[PDB]
């Protein structure tokens, strides 16, 4: 049998707070920890890659839309992955919107500790995060 | 940036001796030595893989026809790779004729040692092999 791993290099940005106000949603909450098996800290790590990143390359899971406290939420594509931060990993994973205008070079992952603070991550520091597999296999 | 690996298990099976004879002509074991760094062990490691290998999708680099005690030898195309046996790794390369009438299960590795008795490798023993990159990185 064959593996296919990809490791890419990011660099830590910062958004305006989107994803601690999505992450604090209990249904994405709690499809996350289905799909991925963790518990994600509230809030995403936003990392400024090289190149864009797009999604469909890979093997995602689809999550559904749903109502919450009276407004609508769309559905995500979410990747498992590894984030590679000196000689430890972290379980982790892409999320990205199911419906976007165009791929970015910008991508949000989620993991199941604030990041920033379990290793001292500013905005500049790069770290990075490996894919196993792709669409094919 | 960033960096593709494959890792591919392979399962070692022997040939009729064709490797040791064409890795002791001279011109192969320069030409090897230049592009890889090694000076080879004078044979070929056979491995059979699940799936069909095609170098063409790798970057790989092309050795020249030459002739060598009045006999037309053709040139190789090659492939560098580490090979990973347990937790050791070993630096080592794909050979291929340039020309085939089609991509084969087996493989031909080359190695700066014999690896059956650095290893005490038998056929049906399994390894592994990594290529980084592709035709397109
Ligand atoms: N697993 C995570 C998720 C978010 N974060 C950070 O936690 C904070 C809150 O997340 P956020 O989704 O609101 O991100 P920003 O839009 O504030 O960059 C930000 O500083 C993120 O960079 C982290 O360090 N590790
Ligand atoms: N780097 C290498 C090259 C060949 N070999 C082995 O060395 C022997 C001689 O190589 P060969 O190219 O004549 O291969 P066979 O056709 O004998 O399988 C064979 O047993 C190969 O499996 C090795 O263990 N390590
Ligand atoms: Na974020
Ligand atoms: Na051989």
């Amino acid at each position: 049998s064959l593996v296919k791993l990809m490791i890419i290099e990011g660099e830590v940005v910062s958004g305006l707070g989107e994803g601690r106000y999505f992450l604090s949603l209990p249904p994405y909450k709690e499809i996350f920890k289905k799909i991925l098996g963790f518990e994600p800290y509230e809030g995403t790590l936003n990392l400024k890659l090289d190149r864009e990143f797009d999604i469909n390359k890979f093997k995602y899971i689809e999550t559904e839309d749903f109502e919450f406290n009276g407004k609508r939420f769309f559905g995500v594509k979410v990747l498992p992955i590894k984030i590679l931060i000196g000689n430890k990993k972290i379980d982790g994973a892409i999320v990205v919107p199911k419906k976007t205008y165009h791929s970015s070079e910008i991508i949000e992952i989620i993991a199941p500790m604030k990041l920033r603070e379990q290793f001292n991550l500013k905005d500049g520091d790069v770290i990075k995060i490996l894919i196993k597999g792709d669409k094919d296999e």
